[PDB]
């Protein structure tokens, strides 16, 4: 792909994160840490699951950025509407606000209602996250395969802004403690 050039520098929102996560001094990483991380509760959080925000609102226009998923064996990656549920249980669908992807027991699938099996030969290092506000499209790339496409969602109806959405997954198996961590440009 020749997206690139659409690069856009993500931060994370404190703020929106559930109360077990740790965020980087910078803002570009985030991590599961092994209980509560000592914050007031707050109507932004997400309560049931390992999610966060980032602080950047679009509503317009084109943009990519690229999220480093090294040794991670579940996480859920995309953009969400502003106004999505926070509190109690939901699933990721675009009927609820989310374009996302994720990993989950060894299989990836896009959060479609139902979900879609993807088809992928080289498991991702890095992802690509591409937005096309006004044609209403969210595109996935495999950064380690040359970029090849793993998923687009088209003809998205957004109905908001939208905010870059993460899901860092629980860590039952001790094998998940890896971090998310935006990519430099
Ligand atoms: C997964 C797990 O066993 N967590 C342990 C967290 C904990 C609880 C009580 C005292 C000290 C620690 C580190």
């Amino acid at each position: 792909h020749h997206h690139h050039h659409h690069m856009v520098h993500i931060t994370l929102d404190r703020n929106t994160a559930n109360s077990w996560l740790i965020i980087s001094k910078d803002r570009r990483q985030v991590r599961m840490g092994d209980t509560h991380q000592n914050v007031s509760d707050n109507k932004e959080r997400f309560s049931n699951y390992p999610m966060v925000l980032g602080a950047q609102r679009f509503s317009s226009g084109k943009m990519y950025w690229e999220v480093d998923v090294t040794q991670k064996e579940a996480w859920d990656l995309g953009v969400c509407r502003d106004s999505v549920q926070r509190k109690g249980q939901f699933s990721l669908s675009p009927e609820n606000g989310f374009w996302t992807i994720w990993l989950w027991q060894d299989s990836y699938e896009a959060g479609t209602s139902p979900q879609t099996t993807l088809h992928i030969q080289v498991p991702p290092c890095q992802i690509g996250i591409f937005v096309d506000y006004e044609a209403g499209v969210v595109s996935f790339y495999n950064i380690t395969d040359h970029g090849s496409l793993i998923y687009t969602f088209s003809e998205c109806v957004f109905a908001g802004p939208l905010r870059p959405f993460f899901n860092v997954g629980f860590n039952y198996s001790g094998g998940n403690a890896a971090p998310l961590k935006l990519c430099p440009l």
